[PDB]
C-alpha cells in the first residue's frame, strides 16, 4: 500500500543509486539527490553513512 | 576592488570552512554550503579538489 522509498527493498539501491551515481561522476549526494527522489528503491542504503544535509533533509536514513 | 569570494583571500577560508563545520556538526559539503556563503572567505580552500557536490552547483572552481 505505502511504502514511497521504504524499507527491504531498500537494497536496489544498486541499480537506481547506482545509475544516478553515475550522472554526476560518481559517489555524490548533494548533485545526485536530483534523481534519487524517484521511485522506492532508495532509503537507508545510500543516505546511511550519508546523513548530513540534502537527502538527510527528506530524511532516508 | 572588484574580487568577492577570489582567489587571494583564500587563507580566510578558516573561518566559513571550518566554521560551517560546527554549524552542521560535521566537515563534508552537503550541508557545510549552507554557511559557506558568508559574504567571502571561500576561494580555492573549498571546491578545488571537491567540485562533486554543491560546491560545483555554487559554482567557486
Amino acid at each position: 500500500a505505502m511504502g514511497k522509498c521504504s524499507v527491504l527493498k531498500k537494497v536496489a539501491c544498486a541499480a537506481a543509486i547506482a545509475g544516478a551515481v553515475a550522472a554526476c561522476g560518481g559517489i555524490d549526494l548533494p548533485c545526485v539527490l536530483a534523481a534519487l527522489k524517484a521511485a522506492e528503491g532508495c532509503a537507508s542504503c545510500f543516505c546511511e553513512d550519508h546523513c548530513h544535509g540534502v537527502c538527510k533533509d527528506l530524511h532516508l536514513c
